[PDB]
């Protein structure tokens, strides 16, 4: 890493399961606070930034086993997290660590590139990060399958369904074991405010069932 720093914030109590989670465009680990929140005592959330030096797959995974030295691994992106998320864990079984599941909320497996979407001084700094996401994102193609069980929870509130999106849903992407589930709130809100607790059980059953 660029100063020494981490790339990961443990936002709830150590225990049960660690959680490693990915986050949605903005860039930054402590979205997943609301979901760390509601699983406080149940797992451990982690959440990450987006890192944006090139090394940032080996960098993932080097953090990840440095919190977690033995596998199996249980990783989650949410929203363009879960694109990311799932290199990470292809670059995670590529090493030969395993992960049990892979757990993808709001996330549709991207096949092809598209084109990429306070001082000015300090503007421009702040904003690096998301402008740096959004352009890996679009650059970015997820390719096959994983070992990882998939589980897909996807928004239950859905308005304008493009069925383009619904070919991919990540059934081919599945080695091995997958599941869908509707969850509660649309796109933008699922583990923030209200739907944060709702869209936690999911995933708190998923991790017991494990």
């Amino acid at each position: 890493s660029a100063a020494g720093e981490q790339h990961v914030i443990q936002l709830n109590q150590q225990g049960g399961k660690n959680l490693f989670c990915f986050p949605p465009i903005s860039g930054f680990g402590i979205y997943f606070k609301d979901l760390a929140l509601q699983l406080n005592h149940k797992a451990a959330v982690y959440g990450f930034h987006f890192i944006e030096e090139d090394s940032r797959i080996e960098q993932y995974v080097s953090r990840i086993t440095e919190i977690q030295p033995e596998g199996p691994y249980v990783l989650l992106g949410y929203s363009a997290g879960g694109n990311l998320a799932f290199e990470v864990v292809q670059a995670m079984e590529q090493k030969g660590l395993e992960v049990s599941d892979f757990i993808i909320v709001d996330a549709y497996k991207k096949d092809q590139s598209i084109t990429a979407d306070l001082p000015e001084a300090v503007r421009e700094t702040v904003m690096q990060k998301k402008r740096c996401y959004q352009e890996y994102w679009a650059q970015l193609i997820n390719e096959g399958r994983i070992k990882s069980n998939i589980h897909f929870i996807e928004a239950g509130i859905q308005t304008e369904t493009s069925g383009a999106m619904v070919l991919q849903k990540w059934q081919d992407a599945a080695e091995e074991g997958y599941a869908e589930y509707t969850g509660y709130g649309a796109h933008k809100d699922m583990l923030e405010g209200e739907f944060a607790e709702k869209n936690a059980n999911i995933i708190l059953n998923i991790l017991d069932k494990i």
